[PDB]
């Protein structure tokens, strides 16, 4: 159980920014949100839910050499690039993505789900 | 039966530049060379045998997009470029070439022989 103290909270269901709050996290879900356990303090920060990107291609990235790699590179190289792509995507605040094309993405999803 | 008058003749067997000469050409061969019929005058020019290039690749030419043409082009495009390549090679003074690689060059040779 982790108690996260938030200086300001954003209510996505209303689009309004509330005041200080406290979130109780247990078993990977939110237990209770109290206005006003290991303590994580973010009193001088604005808290939001994690963002979702509904159109990404985690198995590729545009490059001047992107129109010759169909005949030179292998899916394993794309997986090794996708590791860093996914880490960079997660660190930007996007905790969920919808992948819209690519043969590496299901395997990357399986690897992330397995830890 | 043409008579080519040359102001200065180069002796490829000896390597020495000779004086004015006259070449009699009939049936695609040199009939006789006379020191000193239609007439082709080159009085103020130097006459030499046609040059030979012993290493060419008439079915290709290097370019920034050369390494991607293996998967995007067909032999027909290479032949259409080789037409101009061969015309430019002939106009430069090289009446004979040895092509050392390429599967379009035998066909270009047959086409040139057929006229």
């Amino acid at each position: 159980p982790v108690a996260v103290q938030c200086g300001r909270l954003f209510d996505a269901r209303s689009g309004q920014l509330k005041g200080p709050h406290t979130l109780l996290v247990a078993d990977g879900r939110i237990r209770q949100v109290l206005p006003g356990a290991r303590v994580v303090d973010l009193g001088d920060k604005v808290c939001l839910p994690g963002w979702t990107d509904l159109h990404v291609h985690l198995g590729s990235q545009s490059s001047p050499q992107s129109y010759s790699e169909d005949f030179r590179l292998d899916p394993v190289d794309h997986a090794f690039r996708a590791v860093g792509y996914a880490e960079k995507t997660l660190m930007a605040g996007f905790t969920s993505v919808r992948d819209l094309g690519g043969e590496v993405s299901p395997h990357l999803r399986d690897a992330i789900n397995q830890g």
